[PDB]
């Protein structure tokens, strides 16, 4: 009550005292401390009684509204919450060990709680308010921030700040979930490391996306990579990350860029990896000629339920792309070009796994040839319902990549994980 | 600190003292002594203690970021600096010594950097922005520049400039780095000798520029040589060649001369060779009238990564100038015009070399069907990573431009070569 109502007076006072403009003259910390001196003098002259711990909570209070965030500082500082979500100004929730919670912290208005979503998309060089409703950026720390203004939504504006957590997409979780096994992970280790051109190949609801962040995880820093995107969801942690992303038509049918005309570009960026989030239609041949001229270890996700299906499903987009190429090359370009392919599947019981890990071995018989290293073999369901079944190597003890390995000095590596197999 | 803060400084008393607009109506010399002195009257007037190589310092930096390419212009000064990669305003790579390494220059904001990237995109008449999001030109000094704007680049607007390198090939250059097979150097002679239409196909990397200049030397020094480019990279030796050059449209729209115009012209300039520096448009066409209307021997550089997609990329061409050819027509025009095309491809390990010597042998219904002559077959990766492979020909004796060998008597050679590596 009475630190509320000091607060207001004193934020009147300097508004009245220090314009908006002069304050953005100075730095942070510059303006922080004149601001400080300013509140002192106010809070002199208006005689406020208030404590050591009473002062300083309003001038950080009167701070931090005046620059900065104003009242989600408090709860971005804190590393316990993950996830900061506001729904209009009196609403807020904090996601605290993987559970969502209320909490009592509420904006002056929606006025301000604009302002500061403002404040935090500008960080990015980003704006939004009525005439670009829409707003996501990605904060240099690796936070991501969504912003919806009123117009849209209807409550008030809608904020999303969902912290840098990074221990989600990392081999430990696949494996502890038995997605793949360890002698698996070590093999999907060996092949990103490589730079093995692959295609994840994926049925609906595989987790695609989430297998495809957990092997560029294994992109060495050095690297050039380049995403192509429909919509920005990898969360590369290299430090010489360029990322891309799609644009729809607008309503006139007009102003669109097309996949295929990102990765065209991407080839003129002087990229050493080019990763496409998925393929669906002609980029395809693109992405496919990206990985046979040069930029060896690209990657690209795809929708198919089998390896075999998803080698189909390349020929028939690459035949959608227009070119009258016959068959057979196509089915050369992809024998040259793709190394190694990951089927992701979801199982009955909803669980994801990793059926297979195939290579692509040759074109004997004008039909592509692939051995698979590893397999997922289903021996049964538990009592329950829940699905049964492990990984099993195939054997097949020097795979068609395996010179790749020996030149990066990771045969070694290849070999004890997947003799171990079992 | 006290650099950065001296020239935060003089940049925003420079910009409240005089407007951009006025300056940029300046000329250059103009615009730099005014600029020069108004940052010696600023430093006098804040007393900025520095030495007379600071003054100087901060004059030059001012004049770049107020008019010229801002922390770019130290990096493109230097030589060793092969190329110069921009993921955003606070991430600058450069390739020094084949080695990508972060420098330590940032820029000031996103928005700065957009500036500094349209500027130079519109150096050669072009615009990047949100409704041109991509934006690909090559400088006038040689060197090839890629825009992407804030809409695509999330991460904020990326550029790539990579700088020119001399890069041309004789022959026995490409003969000893096994581009190509000393049979197949003989029937490329042979090929280039009489006269023979060519289109010399190739994907990005593969230096088709290059392989188009190396061919042009087995050309009679008589034959009046009219060679069309965009960027003056040919450097034909013969005595008799007609150098020309597209121009740009300026920033209003108008004053464009395009390549079609040129080889238009070219067609009344009484050429033997109108020899086209890349073809990327309605040009084609023309050109293919030109190969078909008594200039035997034009030469055109393309951009496709197999002799098929090459003529289907001719044909997607001829129907987008505009003219209402029948698909038909087209293949018919193409199958009649063309001769040869040269496929010259980077393969996966980086190096370049000659995969396709195909001609267009004529039309069945539809379809065009071609005869390779000399087809690369690849036979894996040796110890150091380079990929191994040998040219093989594919054994016809009586090529289609047979005729024209025996024009000029080069049929002994035709058949020795075809002979040599059967």
């Amino acid at each position: 009550d009475y630190y509320h109502a000091t607060k207001t007076t004193i934020f009147n006072a300097l508004l009245n005292t220090i314009d908006l403009s002069q304050l953005a003259q100075l730095d942070l910390k510059q303006a922080g401390e004149e601001i400080r001196d300013i509140v002192a003098e106010l809070v002199a002259i208006k005689n406020v009684s208030m404590s050591v711990a009473e002062q300083e909570h309003l001038v950080q209070d009167i701070i931090n509204d005046v620059l900065g965030y104003g009242p989600l500082e408090p709860l971005l500082a804190r590393d316990d919450i993950a996830d900061i979500m506001v729904n209009g100004a009196h609403r807020v929730f904090i996601e605290v060990g993987g559970k969502v919670q209320l909490t009592n912290v509420r904006f002056r208005d929606n006025l301000q709680l604009m302002n500061i979503c403002q404040r935090i998309v500008s960080q990015v060089g980003r704006r939004v308010d009525e005439s670009s409703p829409i707003c996501d950026a990605r904060l240099p720390d690796g936070s991501r921030v969504n912003v919806i203004a009123p117009p849209l939504a209807l409550d008030g504006p809608t904020l999303t700040i969902r912290k840098f957590k990074k221990d989600k997409l990392t081999m430990k979780n696949l494996v502890e979930f038995a997605s793949i096994s360890p002698e698996g992970a070590r093999v999907l280790g060996v092949i990103g490391a490589c730079r093995c051109n692959l295609v994840i190949s994926g049925g609906t609801g595989s987790g695609k996306t989430t297998l495809l962040n957990t092997m560029t995880a294994f992109i060495d820093p050095t690297e050039r990579v380049v995403t192509c995107e429909d919509a920005a969801e990898l969360q590369l942690q290299q430090p010489h990350v360029v990322r891309l992303e799609t644009r729809p038509p607008n309503l006139e049918g007009s102003g669109a860029v097309t996949m295929r005309d990102l990765v065209k570009n991407c080839l003129r960026m002087r990229p050493e990896r080019i990763i496409v989030g998925e393929v669906r239609g002609p980029e395809a041949f693109d992405l496919l000629q990206a990985m046979n001229t040069g930029h060896d270890g690209s990657m690209g996700t795809l929708h198919a339920n089998s390896p075999r299906e998803a080698i189909s499903r390349i020929e028939s987009m690459i035949t959608m792309g227009g070119y009258g190429l016959p068959s057979k090359t196509i089915k050369e370009m992809i024998v040259g070009s793709v190394d190694v392919i990951i089927q992701a599947a979801r199982l009955r019981d909803g669980s994801r796994r990793i059926t297979h890990i195939t290579e692509v071995v040759g074109l004997e018989g004008d039909v592509i040839v692939t051995q698979d290293l590893f397999v997922y073999e289903i021996t049964g369901e538990d009592e329950h319902g829940k699905v049964v079944g492990k990984h099993r190597s195939t054997g097949i003890a020097r795979p068609r990549f395996w010179d790749r390995a020996r030149y990066y000095g990771l045969e070694r590596e290849l070999a004890e994980a997947l003799d171990a197999a079992e």
